[PDB]
């Protein structure tokens, strides 16, 4: 690789790794739109499996990514309208609380106040339903923002309804296939489980544990080849062939809300590229980014804005993933590891490393 590449990847990510006591973790740069691979450590301390290119990773909240452009396809194609009501698409959801309730507020955390997470007790569709129904806003929908699995999660569920297809087949169809994705999952199949890393909480080897709108809001699992691409692919959709999946992924990076310095697009959130670090990484402290928050409606929703930076935190029990590109830059950055380390240190770390090759 270019030297100045190894050397900012290297110099930034060992001190990480080290002060964080992160097990394993993989990293890619995107720069000039051609990737740059970085491996450290342990998929599985006790087995003794390092990381590679081809281990897996639970990405945890960089999964809404996925779901904000297969939710951008579906309108593409027609299936659905981001202005249409909630209730349009289930209709048991009779309860007035959802009057005005639209699909843009749940895809973007503006519903008015759903929950992070969804109640474990919560399993069947009876559950959920009930759940929903009896769930009382604190505020006016398009008026707060409140990050929330509830909420994101219920737009995926709905936004592949009218293709009849399962979510997870849907995701499989329509954005891993025709990406070539070809390790990455909802569900981890049998003939990869060799390559699924452990994740590390407390020096405990752990994984995702099944929850309801799981696959929706934080059950993807991928490789750093594939989130690479994936970062190739949302830099640069002019390249994509597919229409639908093209103008998708422009949707989930139009802006919809702008609260303090950022913009909340269809899973992903977006700056104005040149950015404060101190805003970002500051930002990302999940003090600032799990805090309701006014919205500004951003009337019409801004296209794509290319001087962005673009990025997304996400985190299960066991593992720390940082997505971040800049497409007027062609640069990107893929940052995935097997523990839940502080969203900030992530973000620095992405930064200098961003910085230092634009
Ligand atoms: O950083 C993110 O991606 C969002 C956070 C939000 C979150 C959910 C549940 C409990 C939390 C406790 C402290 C901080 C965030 C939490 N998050 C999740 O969204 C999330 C989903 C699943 C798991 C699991 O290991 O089962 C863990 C988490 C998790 O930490």
């Amino acid at each position: 690789a270019p030297q100045q590449i190894n050397d900012i990847v290297h110099r930034t990510i060992t001190p990480l790794i080290e002060q964080q006591k992160i097990p394993g973790m993989a990293v890619a740069v995107i720069y000039q739109g051609k990737p740059y691979y970085f491996t450290w450590g342990y998929a599985d301390i006790a087995k003794k499996q390092p990381v590679t290119q081809q281990t897996l990773f639970e990405l945890g909240s960089v999964s809404k990514t996925f779901t904000g452009v297969l939710g951008g396809d579906a309108i593409a194609r027609g299936e659905i309208k981001l202005s249409d009501p909630t209730t349009k698409y289930w209709p048991e959801l009779t309860a007035k609380q959802w009057n005005g309730i639209t699909l843009l507020h749940l895809a973007t955390y503006t519903a008015g106040g759903l929950p992070l997470q969804v109640p474990d007790e919560v399993k069947s569709s009876s559950d959920l339903l009930r759940f929903y129904q009896n769930w009382q806003p604190a505020w006016a929908p398009g008026t707060q923002r409140l990050y929330a699995n509830s909420s994101i999660g219920l737009f995926g569920a709905l936004a592949v309804k009218p293709s009849g297809l399962s979510f997870e087949q849907a995701m499989q169809t329509r954005v891993f296939q025709p990406l070539k994705l070809n390790h990455t999952w909802i569900n981890v199949p049998p003939a990869e489980e060799k390559n699924y890393a452990w994740g590390y909480r407390e020096g405990k080897a752990v994984h995702v544990s099944p929850g309801a709108l799981d696959a929706e809001a934080y059950g993807v699992k991928s490789t750093i080849e594939d989130m690479a691409r994936w970062v190739q692919s949302n830099l640069k959709p002019l390249d994509i062939n597919e229409k639908t999946l093209q103008q998708g992924i422009q949707l989930a990076q139009s802006r919809y809300w702008q609260t303090g310095d950022m913009y909340q697009g269809l899973g992903w959130e977006m700056l104005d590229w040149p950015v404060n670090p101190d805003s970002i990484i500051n930002g990302s402290d999940n003090k600032i980014a799990l805090a309701a928050r006014p919205v500004k409606a951003i009337t019409p929703p801004t296209p794509a804005v290319r001087a962005s930076w673009v990025h997304k935190t996400g985190a299960t029990g066991g593992f720390g993933s940082y997505v971040a590109f800049i497409p007027e830059k062609e640069l990107g950055i893929v940052m995935l590891a097997n523990k839940n380390y502080p969203n900030p240190a992530r973000v620095d770390a992405a930064w200098q490393i961003l910085n230092a090759l634009q």
